[PDB]
């Protein structure tokens, strides 16, 4: 596991196209060139989606083709037990909320994932395993937390503490037991309505849990795997900004140490709210993605720089994915296989 | 744990009053003794609830003293990790739903638990503990299931399965997660309406789940206790009655048992589906409780002797109440004493 990084190209926007502003940005398979405004700087990643004319075949990338290359990942790894998380990173304008929430006529990740973890968990119950799934959404500015899901409008903060078996956590943040994609959608698209304005320095955290119960019917017993899916919506890359520079830290720190360098200095988790509580999700227990989003104008061309020299080091970060089942059914079967061993021990030392 | 018995008396109804017909029942603190209309039969039990005439004092028996005496017993239940169950037994109009639900004046022991099921997880939620509340809402007529909180009013049947990790369970029975008593009510007064008529011979089930979690901040690990409440509503004890007969089987086997006869012969818990449902609360791993509500009305006095007799039996039932804790616990426990005394007789067979 290490990071998987895609880079999505949105299309020229209006302004561009009246001033004809020339395209800097190409995309060759999985690599993207950055030409000279007027040297063309050549980066490569897992995917990349070419978003720019929809009137191409072989090249265009649009919502359902990002979902099958991403969102069916993380949809698989949640009904496995694992964490997994991406993050939309970039400037403003370039693109991060299209292509995580989409608008209502395009659809980006979060009602897809949505949609189609129901019509799974719909497909699978069947006597042997149930699906409970939580929900969460939270928004992050200023180094403020405030809950999306409340629908009283209180916006008040919520203070982040830690913990020893939760880690750190947002104390009173509602977790919304969910049974259908209606149920989320009509708390949710309330949730992206309740955001600040003066709007595009605050990230949005969206955090799906599926709680998959597997019954053993000759064994009579049952045991919980649980998944947690994050997907994070960043503030624009271009006391405010305080989580999106020390973002800017916690990668380069990981992105140098798998490199081998200062492995023994410490990631600073611990500085913003954000950071801090996507720890797990940054070089922890996550199978993690970054959608690097770009302009492709030249006028943008210096921040575009920024994005790919970010997603080019975010994906050298190491992920220590694990399976969260339950601690305690290897605790007992290691201490059978003792009991075991130090019962032939036992007859291995009678003749004496 | 045997079956704790309560006895309620109602006001005499309007033609009673108007007739001016005699009361037969009377009540002397926990005995009730049923006069001859014209020998006075006498039986004693856990509580008798008199709530014939208001204006008394030492004597009325109102809602919340009936609360204060049962269903703060099954709330305590519930936060230990007990299943807990109350049936309600009797006659028609001798108020059986008075007592389960009330009136929207005058409210009954369901809408009582919920208010103070939440005014308790409210209280206690404290960073080391947390609770999760599911509720369920099944009527049953005719032997066939149908759920109470579908809001498509479909009125659909449900068919009854068993399981070695589920036990006997209603396939396709919502469980709504709930986290204030405003969520539930605005589903439930919906299920005291989608009821049948001809409506006196159905039973309603209410099955509320308490999650209890627990943290080890020390060790760093999580335990769940589940307690369930089950709050039945049954037929009017005087194939349309096999349940209301069958559980009228189902209770005089288990109270000759601990008698000690019959004691080989099995309860037929399998032959109507409420029994079957209800195996576990009866005779079974269930902290439970009945009420059986009567008329004190001469008129009455045939099925009022039937209900007094039922209502004796039950006193004689066995319960099993275990505590739903983690099997695995316990198992690690006793693997790591046997590792221990094993280690300790390798040392004690080394001299040799
Ligand atoms: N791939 C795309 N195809 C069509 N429209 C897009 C695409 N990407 C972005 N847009 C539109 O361009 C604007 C980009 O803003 P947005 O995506 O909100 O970016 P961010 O949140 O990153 O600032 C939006 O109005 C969006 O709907
Ligand atoms: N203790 C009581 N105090 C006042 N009214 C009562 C009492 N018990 C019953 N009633 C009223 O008498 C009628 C009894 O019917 P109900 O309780 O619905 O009985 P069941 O469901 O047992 O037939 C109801 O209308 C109820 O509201
Ligand atoms: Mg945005
Ligand atoms: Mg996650
Ligand atoms: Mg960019
Ligand atoms: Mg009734
Ligand atoms: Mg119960
Ligand atoms: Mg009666």
């Amino acid at each position: 596991s290490k990071v998987k990084v895609a880079v999505r190209v949105r299309p020229m926007n209006r302004r561009e196209i009246d001033l004809h502003t020339k395209c800097v940005v190409d995309v060759e398979a999985n690599k993207v060139i950055l030409n000279p405004i007027n040297q063309p700087k050549i980066f490569a990643y897992d995917h990349c989606f070419w978003s720019m004319d929809e009137s191409v075949r072989e090249k265009y990338a649009g919502q359902d083709d990002v979902f099958k290359c991403l969102g069916e990942n993380i949809l698989q790894n949640a009904f496995d037990g694992y964490n997994a998380c991406i993050f939309a990173y970039g400037q403003t304008g370039s693109g991060k909320s299209y292509t995580m929430m989409g608008t209502a006529d395009q659809p980006g990740l979060i009602p897809r994932l949505c949609s189609g973890l129901f019509e799974r968990t719909q497909k699978e119950e069947n006597e042997e395993q149930s699906f409970k799934v939580e929900v969460s959404y939270m928004e992050i500015y200023n180094e403020k937390v405030r809950d999306l899901l409340d629908p009283k409008g209180s916006r008040q903060t919520l203070k982040v503490r830690e913990h020893s078996v939760l880690g750190p956590y947002v104390d009173g943040l509602s977790k919304l037991a969910v049974t259908s994609y209606k149920d989320i959608e009509s708390l949710m698209s309330e949730g992206n309505k309740s955001r600040t304005v003066a709007s595009s320095r605050s990230h949005a955290v969206f955090k799906i849990t599926l709680t998959h119960t597997l019954y053993d019917v000759k064994s009579g017993t049952s045991g919980e795997k649980v998944g947690k899916l994050s997907l994070v919506d960043l503030a624009g890359s271009e006391n405010i900004n305080k989580s999106l520079t020390t973002l800017g830290l916690v990668i380069s720190a990981l992105a140098d140490q798998g490199a081998g360098k200062n492995k023994n200095k410490f990631v600073p988790y611990r500085d913003s709210v954000l950071t801090w509580l996507l720890k797990d999700s940054l070089g922890g227990n996550s199978k993690t993605a970054m959608v690097a989003t770009v302009s492709p104008a030249a006028d943008n061309y210096d921040e575009t720089l920024s994005t790919l020299r970010y997603a080019d080091r975010a994906k050298h970060i190491i992920n220590h994915a694990v399976v969260n089942e339950d601690p305690n059914a290897r605790i007992i079967r290691d201490l059978r296989e003792e009991v075991e061993k130090l019962r032939e021990q036992l007859t291995k030392a009678e003749a004496m």
